[PDB]
């Protein structure tokens, strides 16, 4: 049991090692680090509801939008969490490049992620990002809502 | 090794004790930091942190915090142990009342995740993610809606 659970600890963590480092057009390919019916997505939105990326085969077709409106995307100040669930890794790090969305001038995003990754059988059953939205609304020039602080202490 | 393990199961007591801290022991909640410790919350509308440093400005904080969101709990709390020790992660949610100056009273319900870093068998650095928006909606502030245009389905 012990042994076991190692075994998948150890190799689980090089594929949450691979997937923070996959830049460029290996994005393509990405979700052959997913199981065939593996989760992704983004879990913090303006919406509050996550925009969840389901299946291989949509996870590789997310990965073309993803290109095309984060270009040069790069996560930055990786650091791995191992926890005692060797298939569950969270990852605290940041990310930034350009944003590129229709309708929107072209934007510099930087923002501050925790990603969850699950794993089965020694792939990623579900990976999900968290961040704080407000970042990307600047990034947009999006007016972002204020929290008067006028009655906080300060 | 033995102090690694020792430290971890310590402080994962401190984590469970904090999550489960309720009502007017919030008032106290802030005994488990150092003399120097810092809590605070990373995901603001200013994208920077808002945090309270040094155990008793954290007790005075708690008076304030207990106004505010009189009945908030904590819920779905999963508690990970990492290879360091004295670095805790909590995914959960809250809720309860929100009695923020200035806005109608309302209900607040959001996902969180806590980073939890110890020193000495104490919490040297808490920090809590959610997602603002939730909590502009739960004060009647319009949160402005992100067109993903072609974003595939
Ligand atoms: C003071 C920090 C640690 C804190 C703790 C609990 C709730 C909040 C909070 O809810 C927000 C604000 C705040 C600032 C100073 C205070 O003395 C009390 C509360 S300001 C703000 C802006 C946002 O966009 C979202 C949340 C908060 C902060």
């Amino acid at each position: 049991e012990n042994r076991a659970q190692v075994a998948a600890r150890q190799h689980n963590r090089k594929i949450v090692e691979q997937y923070m480092h996959t830049r460029g057009e290996a994005r393509l390919k990405r979700h052959l680090l997913f199981t065939e019916d593996g989760v992704g997505g983004l879990w913090t939105t303006d919406s509050g509801q996550p925009i969840a990326i389901r299946g291989r085969e949509k996870l590789g077709e997310h990965a073309v939008w993803s290109l095309q409106c984060f270009p040069d995307w790069v996560w930055t100040d990786i650091q791995i969490f191992e926890t005692q669930d060797p298939n569950w890794f969270w990852v605290e790090c940041r990310g930034e490049g350009a944003i590129v969305f229709p309708g929107y001038p072209r934007g510099q995003y930087r923002n501050h992620f925790l990603h969850s990754f699950r794993f089965e059988n020694g792939l990623i059953k579900e990976q999900r990002e968290f961040m704080n939205p407000c970042e990307q609304f600047r990034s947009l020039g999006i007016e972002v809502p204020e929290v008067r602080r006028d009655g906080l202490p300060s």
